[PDB]
């Protein structure tokens, strides 16, 4: 079969060809397409793009600080991985109103909403232990008792809390679907920077079904990744077609070298991505 | 010129082929495929399928109903369609765990998620108004005034609420987008029930996008069908095998037949399908 990442290069050279230009929020402008969908295998193979080096430490701390329910860029900064550091900042805190809010604090985001979905956010030094939905635990427990449910979902995108977020989710919900002891997961991203968060996306929720299929007893299956506004920024197109012209190489693999029955008891030394050798590494300045 | 009605065909192709067998709630067994997507233009066409004629009756109806707020299942069978009341009769409301609701009552479903998401449900016949987020509103708000925005997005996916449903939502969310003026929807329906459903659920959305095109003063563009557990009943495989024998007829054009300016304001006789000529109608019995 083709190199699975055919389909991410092939998603943006149709947003470059045929993508409109459409303003956005910060300003860069963007071209965009509306609707897009790629299936990931996660058989034998692990989604981490070859074309450009992807920061992988940065994908793994990401996705136990969002398991620990943490919304502190603070935390996840101090694991050396800065990517939401900005979103956090006392100026663009300030921008969104937000002036009594301690720095750091990104208002209740992803893991508050996949750990106490619905609970009442004070702030990020706040105990919610107790406090609302533990989606990611029902939909752990729902795969076990009961895999082929149809309702196994898990959503950050929280209408009454978005006031409060200091940059609503871009991935609103994702689903969960188990068949022949297969786990699977689609992503439903409502907004897509292809070029810089994308690829990291996709390597986060691979990282996500393999984490779940472990301790589930269930083998990985597919990663399905499901975009709403696909877009790349104006700043982002030189890179991109330079990303372009470089073949794929076979995707590196995921081991966990450690027998895990939490969720919560995952830790980075437990991971270990062998056989990946990407291209250079290629630089996307981010959007403001 | 590819005919917009071979996708749900393809896919209908696609799942009968490579589909897996997978036990479902009801016991019924189905053939089931994990993540697709469809996009059918709304310009110049409307996407109600032509090889069997669909119920068009019962998808105006059941969104009028939606948009009023109705969670009474009385109030659309009141119009001649029944399509929700098994869901809300007595029996099967017990079978829930509901024998303290009222007969019709289908809990916080779509029409109550679309207009007071968040509010505390009580009953069908309770009024909400003023309370919880009216997402529809804002909606179409947002697309009157910012339509660059990538986060207009109406959930009906409310994990607090999900215990009181009936039948927790098959349609998770929506998210509209507006570029040169048309505007588009993308629909994630986590569970399609393809022989069923699926059809008259497309032409649910693609309504729903013309609706609020017309509000807005913007042209309708695409409806993208995203589906997460797409499979096709045991016992539909006959009749659908008899479908794909059916070549399309070009399909019709929906008519609003005067000026509307508020979501509210649309009553039945505003629309018209015109030029459906759909092959004969094809029984898909209902699965449990
Ligand atoms: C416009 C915009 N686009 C984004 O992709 C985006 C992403 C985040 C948070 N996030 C989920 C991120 C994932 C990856 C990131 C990143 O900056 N990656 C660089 C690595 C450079 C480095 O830190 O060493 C990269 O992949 O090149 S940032 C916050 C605001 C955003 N804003
Ligand atoms: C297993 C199952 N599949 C469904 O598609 C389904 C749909 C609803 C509600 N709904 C959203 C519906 C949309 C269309 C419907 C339907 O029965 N359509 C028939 C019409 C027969 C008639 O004319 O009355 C059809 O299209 O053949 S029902 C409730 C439970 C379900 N249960
Ligand atoms: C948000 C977060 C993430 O994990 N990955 C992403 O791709 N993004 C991007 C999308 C968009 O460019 C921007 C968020 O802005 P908006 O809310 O869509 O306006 O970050
Ligand atoms: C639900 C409602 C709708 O509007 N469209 C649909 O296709 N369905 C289908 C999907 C599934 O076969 C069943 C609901 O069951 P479950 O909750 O997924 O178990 O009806």
């Amino acid at each position: 079969p083709p190199h699975g990442e055919l389909q991410y290069l092939g998603q943006i050279q149709h947003i470059l060809r045929c993508g409109v230009r459409k303003d956005d929020r910060t300003g860069t402008g963007t071209l965009s397409v509306f609707g897009m969908q790629a299936r990931y295998s996660l058989r034998d193979e692990f989604p981490l793009l070859t074309t450009k080096r992807v920061f992988w430490k940065g994908v793994l701390e990401e996705l136990l600080w969002f398991i620990k329910g943490s919304t502190n860029a603070k935390e996840l900064s101090s694991k050396g991985v800065k990517i939401w550091d900005a979103n956090g900042s006392r100026d663009f805190l300030d921008s969104l109103g937000f002036s009594t809010r301690e720095e750091g604090d990104l208002g209740p985001v992803y893991g508050f909403q996949w750990r106490h979905f619905g609970a009442e956010y004070r702030d990020m030094e706040s105990d919610y232990s107790g406090q609302g939905v533990d989606q990611l635990q029902r939909v752990i427990d729902t795969i076990k008792t009961n895999p082929d449910d149809r309702r196994i979902i898990m959503c950050a995108w929280n209408p009454r809390d978005l006031p409060l977020m200091a940059l609503p989710p871009c991935h609103a919900l994702c689903q969960f679907y188990v068949v022949n002891s297969e786990l699977s997961c689609q992503l439903y991203q409502r907004s897509g920077d292809m070029g810089l968060g994308v690829p990291f996306n996709i390597a986060s929720y691979a990282l996500l079904t393999y984490m779940i299929a472990h301790i589930t007893g269930l083998k990985p299956g597919d990663f399905i990744h499901t975009l709403g506004d696909a877009h790349i920024y104006l700043n982002h197109i030189e890179p991109l077609k330079i990303q372009l012209q470089r073949e794929p190489r076979p995707f590196p693999k995921l081991r966990i070298l450690r027998k895990v029955e939490k969720i919560d008891d995952f830790k980075a030394e437990d991971f270990q991505i062998e056989g990946y050798n990407p291209h250079p590494t290629i630089k996307m300045e981010m959007a403001v």
